[PDB]
């Protein structure tokens, strides 16, 4: 058990990417809070994660939430060894169509989201004094752009950066900052991704999410499980020399 | 010469090196938006450069104040044929003191304000049927994070990544969508860098700003005119087979 | 006449892109050597191009017709001001296929042979206290790896990063150097090219050339015309500060 | 544990980064051919390292050693599942200093030695029917150019851009490709390393390697065990959806 005794706090980890790495951090031996705007859903993902996984209400636009995440996480499990960032939102629209309200509301949640929630772990965790470990959360869409999805690329994009920068500023606190970048991963919001493709591009529905699976070198599209290896490895101590990374898990979907 | 009986629009440009961009624009032979908050300088400026320069106010962070400088565009010059998004705010902090004020003004203005401004200018361009040219400023803060910069290297390295989706969703359009990463560039403003580095990193005043300029590989800190060339060339008809690409201009600062 | 008085010298620019250069210098003032293993043509095509473009012989894979060619420029043009690394040869087989001989005649030729061009000129820079433009030629191959293309991709992999090297190393001398990277350019050439794909991806004949050209952002193509305003540029003043970079003209083909 | 029953060949593990890779290997379960040029050498490791370690003669430069050392794995093992391609060797000089000799005997070893060695490993592993796993070794090196490092800094760019192609090519074959870049390593080989900046930087010896040293983000240069987790992981069923990535381990040396 590669994570034993370690306390993580899992953001938008009801459902989804965040909700299998919740998964495999409890069998690594960590507790693990599972952080998320919806509490009902929360508690039932705790519930069957089983009594190491505990809900934490948040919303990630919020600093008074944020705060009190935090708190609880330190509350509960005594303080908090892991963060994970992986609250995000998708939209797509041209570059004529972009809206303020899609612009405001991607940023709101993914970057500073992202931001202002590393920033309190990482300030609890100086105060801890022993470390250690944050992943946000990047994508295939940060590495380059994208005709119909500028806002959500830009996002990554500035995600990848704070990995970067965080990552340089915090190694001296013994706090990693790495991030993961998924290409493309098959889940229930792939009907709603691939209807938008499909108005915007004027395509059959389903067409645009089979060339996308079709294209990936691997031969098909990524799971979350694909995903958890690297999940557990950048919160072990196999990557306590890793500083500022981020690393593709997809497939061959994009190099870097 | 290059730029004839073009028509330009650079934000920011009632100073420095948007002032520069628009000085040599019109030796190349296009009518010139002096765009710029500071619309008192604006004037000043269209009124020193000549006949051929005109002063816009403009306010980035507001859509009204976006929508009525395009409209002046039209008024003066009959159309947009060229857009350079100048305009833009530093700030330098270490992650645990990054404040929501900077996110969100650093953002704003970077971020939103190239976007939209952006956006508004493709709107006109695709109206006109003549293709276009389209010029994002980013920096070499873009292409990689630091210790403590994440707020400023996160919108530029946005603005690499919106600069690459508008860049393809508009080329069948025939607009070229670029950028250009300048390094470090000496003026003013590094009385108040120089300072801020100092605080952070224990410096006496004036050390930083020295030791900046004597990495540069050229051997000095830029200037406007050594940027002066990529503009117009990012304008010209030399660069129509050119899309999506930031290009650094930095002395070797940084290798893109 | 942005290369008024200037001694350039050109490799491979009997045919295609490298001659489209030379031409292009020639308007623009300089004095060009046409320098290829194709003797003949290049006789033939320093004569259509002007008094101001002269033949020399050089097989880049041998030091001796390398530093033949450097005396050759510093002979007929009194100094040299300009190199063009332009020489290359393309292959294609899948990894299970590539022999040695592949190999071996690719870097020989796009690799040793820019590099000790690009050595023999800096030297003669250095001798003449003058500074100088070097330019060297890559490729979309050398940004990203490709399944049936390991071998060029690698040669032009190398040549970026000598680009970035020699670039940092030759700058206190007041060289520039920096490199082009084409996307896909249509020509003679592509019949073969084509051919190759067809057999390794099982397609109609012409199939995988069509695809390939529908697939650039631009909507086509390029043509040597397409990059002759960046050649210039990066030999003239206007690129001074501009250090070990590598610019994409490509149509939006790959983004850096 | 990790890697049971895998059989291994790492290319230049009788010492240094290799070895590490190489007794990493064994406590994962895996048997390893310690395959060097120094028999001897080889011999001693396999002696040390245990009975699941055994040696193997090999110059990566000749194909038939290549491949003479495959058919030993075949013979001892019951075939190949992994190999690790580390042989390597490091040279320095500033551009107008560099020779053929240099250039021919880093590509040999690094670029050719790596890629007919990887070439060969996946025709045994196609053969077999049953994927594998290929890990090169990269280098921050790869990742941009130094002004005295060319010939290497090269050869590692290759390597990076070797696997790219290779790892899209062989994933049909449930191989995966991917690539380890360490940052600065120290080893018995840093003393020479030194020596040689020292020589052309004309500084006192140990000056060099106390500022790269002191220039780690992390605090301090790496060790072989930093690499050691990321090794065993890119070699586990845990990447199996990675392909065609290089990572960093670094201490953040370079960011990617
Ligand atoms: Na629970
Ligand atoms: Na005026
Ligand atoms: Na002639
Ligand atoms: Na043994």
């Amino acid at each position: 058990k590669r994570l034993e005794g370690k306390s993580a706090l899992i953001t938008g980890s009801a459902r989804g990417i965040g909700r299998a790495f919740a998964e495999a951090y409890v069998r690594e031996g960590a507790t693990v809070a599972i952080a998320d705007i919806d509490i009902e859903r929360a508690r039932q993902a705790a519930a069957e994660i089983g009594p190491a996984a505990y809900a934490v209400q948040m919303d990630v636009t919020r600093q008074d939430s944020i705060d009190a995440a935090i708190a609880a996480t330190v509350e509960h499990a005594g303080g908090l060894d892991i963060l994970v960032n992986n609250a995000a939102l998708f939209d797509l629209a041209p570059i004529v169509e972009i809206t303020r309200e899609s612009y405001e509301k991607l940023f709101a949640i993914n970057v500073a989201g992202t931001l202002f929630t590393l920033q309190a772990a990482a300030r609890q965790m100086i105060a801890q004094g022993r470390g250690g470990k944050i992943i946000n959360m990047a994508s295939q869409a940060g590495r380059r752009g994208e005709a119909l999805v500028a806002i959500y690329c830009a996002t990554k994009a500035a995600v990848i950066s704070l990995t970067q920068s965080a990552g340089l500023d915090l190694i001296k606190h013994r706090i990693n900052v790495n991030a993961i970048a998924p290409g493309v991963v098959d889940g229930e919001h792939w009907d709603g991704v691939d209807a938008l493709f499909a108005r915007y591009e004027n395509r059959p529905r389903g067409e645009k999410k089979r060339l996308v699976g079709e294209a990936v070198p691997f031969g098909r599209m990524g799971t979350a499980e694909d995903l958890t290896g690297m999940a557990i490895f950048l919160a072990s101590a196999e990557s306590d020399y890793i500083v500022s990374q981020t690393y593709n898990v997809d497939g061959g979907n994009w190099m870097s």
